[PDB]
């Protein structure tokens, strides 16, 4: 399967910076969502789940085709709760009907991270919508109730290595688990709509307790009111993972730099970019624009 990036006709940096600003302006406006967390965390989760279907072996799945717009992927049990990120973006797609679905879902994730004061993420245009029959089947996204060997093995399919996996998981400092979506409940920290390295700090400094929640699932709970998933706590159980966790709890700039590279790579897996294709765009935030 080859998927070649095709820039939307005649579009350039300024067009996509207009779509960025539209998403970012609505993130500021619709602030009440999920008890004032706002839409940013569900939008970086949506960009991860449309990319996380990729399989390196046959180049199926991935962010290129925008296939989450089809019922099979929209109704995947693993995507429960992401309909709220879709409905947030649907106004903006009506306003810029020329951007492809893959591009709009991935730029929403980029915009949310930078607007929640994360690192800049280089983003590239050119994903092309593909037919309903290209939609990957349910079951390619990871279970939460498993251990470190499962996480390592699952992420080899998206060929991410240990460092990349640990840098990507730092995004679980954002938002929260919702019992009616996943059977898990609670936030992982106090700053859950500002991008920081707090996931790593909480993992190493809190007093975790294995408890059973109302959906009868086990999760790691702390006195402070935070929770960690079994696959999250996995990172301090494995010796290779645990020493990268310590590296990111001791250096927030290295965390930001490595997250930026692994999230771009995540979003680009499966796509062939021609050598005459434009460079990756670095978008300015509303704040850097005085907007
Ligand atoms: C083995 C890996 C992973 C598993 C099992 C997993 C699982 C989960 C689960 C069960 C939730 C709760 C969903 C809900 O109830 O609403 C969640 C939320 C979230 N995850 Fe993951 N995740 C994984 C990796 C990642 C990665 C790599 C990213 C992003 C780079 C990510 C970003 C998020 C975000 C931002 C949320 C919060 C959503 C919200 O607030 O609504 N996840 N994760
Ligand atoms: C979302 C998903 C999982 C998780 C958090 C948020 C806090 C720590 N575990």
């Amino acid at each position: 399967l080859v998927h070649v990036a095709s820039v939307e006709k005649g579009r350039s940096y300024e067009d996509f910076q207009k779509v960025y600003n539209a998403i970012a302006l609505k993130l500021r406006e619709d602030d009440e969502y999920d008890n004032y967390i706002g839409y940013g965390p569900v939008l970086v989760r949506l960009a991860w789940h449309i990319s996380g279907t990729w399989d390196k072996h046959d180049n199926t799945g991935g962010s290129y085709g925008g296939t989450y717009r089809f019922k099979k992927e929209f109704n995947d049990p693993s995507n429960a709760g992401l309909q709220n990120g879709f409905k947030f973006l649907e106004p903006i797609h009506k306003e810029f009907p020329w951007i492809s679905s893959g591009d709009l879902f991935s730029l929403g994730g980029v915009t949310a991270v930078q607007e929640m004061q994360g690192p800049k993420i280089p983003w590239r245009c050119g994903r092309v919508d593909t037919p309903e029959d290209t939609t990957p089947d349910n079951g390619r996204l990871p279970d939460a109730d498993k251990d470190a060997g499962y996480v390592r093995t699952f992420f080899q399919r998206l060929n991410m290595n240990d460092r990349e996996v640990v840098a990507l998981m730092g995004a679980h400092a954002l938002g929260k688990t919702h019992l009616k979506n996943s059977g898990y409940e609670g936030p992982g920290g106090a700053a859950n709509n500002v991008f920081t390295n707090e996931f790593y700090l909480n993992l190493l400094n809190e007093d975790w307790k294995l408890e059973k929640n109302d959906a009868n699932n086990e999760q790691w709970d702390s006195k402070s009111g935070y929770m960690m998933l079994p696959t999250d706590y996995s990172l301090i159980q494995d010796p290779k993972y645990l020493s990268i966790v310590k590296e990111y709890a001791n250096d927030q700039d290295k965390f930001f730099k490595d997250f930026s590279k692994a999230f771009e790579k995540l979003l680009e897996d499966g796509i062939t970019f021609p050598k005459d294709a434009p460079s990756p765009f670095i978008f300015k935030t509303l704040e850097e624009q005085g907007l």
